[PDB]
């Protein structure tokens, strides 16, 4: 009875995607409350990739938490956690869900 | 040579997708700059269905756009566009962006 909440990490499988779309399982910074994400079996997430390019819109995640890699910030999706086999991983601390959220947002135009 | 730019309603394939994700070919309007959109090949866009549910994170589209519907706030995602095929169709009103923006950043936690 697992629901996402924001700020979780969690595994869950980027595939099906499409074109540059990431893809593959990893984990994903869930950025929805879990009050949509249960309500709707969707939620918003970011992949976290290991190959980070360095750019700023990834976010990287402090070492202590076990999850290698870092956001991409600019790759938030609507996902469905179950189909997508969300699996829970960890939790972010708040300051790398604010950074995220922040640059997502400037790529929102927020 | 066309890149999408924020505020585009673009005709975008949905599919791939997973689950409760909306697929299907059927507008969408973009979200991200196109400054942004042409160095990814990525955007960040939400659906638009011409058959509303009917819940608050939709936001109708006005007439005379040539587009018809609804945004579906809460289904933002990052879109390969070229592999997605957008098309450009229209310009949403700059009220249609806000209002989306501001219910999809109330779904991000920002």
């Amino acid at each position: 009875d697992y629901v996402p909440d924001a700020g979780h990490l969690v595994w869950l499988n980027f595939t099906p995607q499409a074109g540059h779309e990431q893809g593959g399982r990893r984990p994903a910074l869930v950025l929805s409350p879990a009050a949509y994400n249960g309500v709707t079996g969707l939620m918003q997430a970011c992949p976290v990739t290991s190959r980070a390019k360095g750019y700023p819109f990834e976010v990287t995640l402090p070492a202590h938490l076990g999850v290698s890699g870092v956001v991409l910030a600019d790759h938030c999706r609507s996902l469905d956690w179950r189909s997508r086999r969300a699996e829970q991983l960890a939790e972010a601390p708040a300051d790398v869900l604010a950074e995220v959220r922040g640059k997502l947002g400037s790529l929102l135009g927020m």
